[PDB]
This record gives C-alpha cells, structure tokens and sequence, in this order.
C-alpha cells in the first residue's frame, strides 16, 4: 500500500541518525548501496543494526534471513524470524523524498508542464513540479475535462506541505494521497480529481536509441520509480503457503499468486494436494507464457503434468543445472536418444542440436498407457548466461528468442511457452519481457509505441518480482535497441542491394 520505508537517496550515517532521532526500538528502513546491494537498517535497544540484502538477478537474499521476490514481500513477511549471533521489524520509518513518484517531475517549468499535460495527459492527469520561482515551494498541475490545466500552489513551511489552507502534511506524498481520496473543489464547482499521473515512459520504438542515451546520461531513477509500485502487487499466495506445498517451492517465500497460478488436474487421490506447482500463467495485456522455477527432484513429475495439461510445445530454460556449486534445476529431461518415465508421463529425447549460446533438445511427450497423446516439445536451453549480472551484448539472447518465437509460431494449437530459470522471477522475467516487447515491434513494425516499465508492472501483477534488478532493466532496453537496429539494417541492405 505505501513503500514509504524505502529511502532512495540516503547514506549509512544519515539512516542511523534518522532511526535514533525520528524512530524507536523496532523501527526500520530499507536503503540502496558498492552498488547492486541493499541494506535493512533496524533500531533495537537504542542501537542501529544494518542487515545486508544482495540481488545478483535471481531474488533478494537477506543475510541471516530468507530469499524474497520483492523488498515489499520481504517487509510484509517479517511484519506478519530475524536473529543476531532477534531483530524485530515493527515500525516503518517513512521517507519524504518524492523523486521515485510517478507524478513528481520537479525539474519542469510552468510552460513545459502545461504542454505535456495537453499532448499526453487526459481527464484526471496530474503532476507535481518545483516552483518556479518561489524557491522551496511546489506546484500541482491538474487536467480536467473542452478541457483545462489547473495549477495549485503547494507551500513548504517549516518542513510541512499545504495547499494554502487546512491540513499540514509531512511530505508531498501524504498531501497527494489525501487530495486523491478527498478532491479539491474550485470556486465554480470544478472537482480537481487526481486520477492518474502523467506518463513519461512511453516511447516510439524507432526513437529507442535517443531514450537509451538520455537514460544513460536515468536508468536507475526510472527503475526505482517502477520499484516504488510493487506495494500494489501484494496479492494472496495462500496455496503456496499450504503445509503440503512447502517442499514444492525452490525458495519457501517465492510463491505464485493464487489468481494466476497453474492449477494441476487429474493428479492422484492418494496424495491429498496434487493441484500445485510453483508456476503462473503470464497473459500479456495471443502468445502466453508459464513463468516457473527450476525443477526440484520432487516436482519433475508435476512439471511434466503441467506441460502436457497446458499443451505447451516450447520450453525455455535460462539456467545451467548447476551454477557456483549450487543446484539451480534438477535434470527433468532424458539423455540424448534415451526414454524416461516421469510418473504418468513419458519423455523421449529425440535429438540434441548445439548452437553457440544454447542447446536444443527435441523431446517427445506422452501419457503412459495412452496411445495418440504424443506431441513434440522443443526445449531451448540457454547455457551462456553469466552466474551474476547480465550478458554484455544482447545478440545471443535475441537470436535465441527469435528462434523460440519461430518454433512457437510453427505449431498449430500450441499452449503457453514454458519459461524457467532458478526461482523463476529474474532471468524468467527478463526473457518474457524482452519477448513481449519484441512481439509488438514484430507485428506493428519499427514505428509503434512501447512502454518498458508499464509492461514489467503488468507482468509483475501476474508473478511476484518478475525482472529482479536494474542490470536486467537496462539489458531489456539494450535488447529492444539491438532488435530495432538489426531490423533497420535489414531495410538498409534491401534498398541498397
């Protein structure tokens, strides 16, 4: 609901002073860091303790704690155990910095704000900018509708914010949220409804190169604004929390949303719960996906029940079975030319074809004792993804996804494309997002509208924390840039031949 406990522009010593002067025992905050890392600063017995959170691209790993899909899910978990050599998360210490808010521009001038609200904004579209010049003060610009752009002055008096009367707010967020729920009425009756903020992320696919360079001059700020929206995605994950489902999860707290989870049918009456798999259907809002985790040895049979039931013909594997001496995915496919039975399912590995970045396994899947149920399942196993971070060049990933798209398109009545890595959120999220965005450019051509964080947010509403890091976020932009460049180069070559 809030995510006010995250402070994007704070330092170690600044966080300590804040918890000692504005907080009590049990007070906490989360802060970025040596980048790529995060810190949970908690006050206990008049002393401040710092707990390290690392994310290399798979999940948020809290030291002495658990692995989580989002910082918001991490916070919700401990607020609803953390120990030393007992750390309690009781009171979130709220941030007043509005820089990660969608509606906050600041830098914008009166003329520019009006221009953007006219061309991009609609009824209820609003923004907050800095004055302009009554230094320290802020300006709320709102569109209502013939239409009109209304300006409301926000005075900053002794650290508090107000619209000239009534209540005095600790932050611009407290002020905005109050006027969103309780709208301001003008002298002649016009209701200043704050429906949605101004979209500053939607770009034309052809103009990617310019946006990539402007973000390279921005990438971190755009990601954190998207990150600030995860508190709206804390949907129930009850099924995964069930006692009988606990050992079917690779990470106990990285669970599928109940509303999008894959439900397994025709199981076994002897096992009480046979309908669960840590997987979700990803529907872009034609080509759908199943975002899943790497198999555990006790879920390989459920994995095959899923593929068969969902009528999937393409498996996208974005991890090695072993990375840094740790099992990331149990081998669920047989050896080349071998035939294996996985419970009620039978799988034949027909042929293996190796490319530079991946291996293709041609599998034949059927139900045991059931003639005619056989279908070919193509497993594209990407092998070169780095242990930490993302690849330097997206050429290999793009060549891989083009090949995956062509195979999926070549199959009549094919079900969702199964996509998995380790926990099935970071790399899995990255691959599905690139594939969705490239799908738009494939149908609509080089000149179409794309919105990278809007797409990520839609995918994160279907499976927890899809796209884990800023590295992946930037890599998504770099892959879309490389695809448009490669598409234009093909037009260059044809007209010149």
């Amino acid at each position: 609901t809030s995510r006010r406990w995250f402070h994007p522009n704070i330092t170690g010593v600044e966080a300590e002073n804040l918890l000692l002067t504005r907080g009590v025992d049990g007070s906490f905050l989360a802060r970025p860091s040596n980048p790529g890392d995060f810190t949970l600063s908690v006050r206990r017995n008049g002393a401040v303790t710092h707990i390290k959170i690392q994310n290399t691209g798979d999940y948020y790993d809290l030291y002495g704690g658990e692995k989580f899909a989002t910082l918001a899910e991490l916070v919700q978990y401990y607020m609803e155990g953390q120990l030393k050599e007992v750390i309690e998360l009781k009171y979130p210490l709220n941030c007043a910095d509005p820089t990660s808010e969608r509606w906050f521009h600041g830098h914008l001038s009166g003329k520019e704000a009006e221009k953007l609200l006219t061309e991009k904004g609609k009824h209820g579209s609003f923004l907050v900018r800095e004055s302009q010049s009554h230094p320290g003060d802020f300006v709320l610009s709102v569109r209502t509708g013939k239409s009109k752009v209304t300006h409301v002055m926000i005075r900053c008096q002794e650290l508090k914010y107000d619209v000239g009367g009534g209540e005095r707010f600790d932050s611009l967020t407290d002020l905005v949220e109050h006027y969103k729920k309780n709208p301001m009425v003008e002298t002649l009756g016009t209701v200043l409804q704050l429906k949605q903020p101004l979209n500053t992320t939607r770009i034309n696919a052809a103009e990617i190169e310019s946006r990539v360079r402007e973000l390279s001059k921005g990438f971190w700020e755009e990601f954190e604004t998207l990150q600030q929206q995860e508190c709206k995605l804390l949907y129930s994950r009850k099924e995964g929390q069930r006692q009988e489902n606990k050992n079917k999860n690779r990470c106990k707290n990285i669970l599928p949303f109940d509303h999008t989870r894959v439900v397994l049918h025709d199981g076994d009456p002897n096992e009480p719960v046979s309908d669960y798999i840590n997987a979700n259907i990803i529907m872009p809002e034609k080509k759908s996906y199943i975002a899943t985790q790497g198999c555990l040895q006790n879920t390989v049979n459920d994995f095959w029940r899923m593929v068969f039931q969902e009528n999937s013909r393409v498996i996208v594997m974005t991890t090695k079975e072993v990375e840094r001496g740790k099992s990331k995915c149990v081998k669920y496919w047989p050896d080349e030319y071998a035939l294996k039975e996985y419970g009620v399912m039978r799988v034949r590995n027909v042929k293996e074809s190796a490319a530079h970045d991946y291996t293709l396994r041609e599998l034949k899947l059927s139900k045991v004792g059931q003639g005619n149920t056989e279908r070919t399942v193509w497993q594209y196993h990407f092998r070169t993804w780095p242990d930490h971070g993302v690849p330097s060049d997206p050429g290999g990933v793009l060549d891989f996804l083009e090949e995956v798209h062509h195979k999926q398109e070549s199959i009549m009545d094919a079900g969702p494309v199964v996509v998995h890595c380790s926990a099935g959120i970071g790399r899995t999220g990255t691959f599905i997002v690139i594939d969705i965005l490239i799908d738009i450019i494939r149908e609509k051509g080089v000149d179409c509208d794309i919105d990278v964080p809007k797409t990520i947010q839609m995918v994160r509403s279907q499976r927890s924390g899809m796209v884990q890091t800023e590295a992946q976020y930037r890599f998504i932009y770099m892959a879309v840039q490389h695809y448009i460049e490669t598409l234009q180069r093909r037009i260059e070559e044809e007209q010149k031949s």
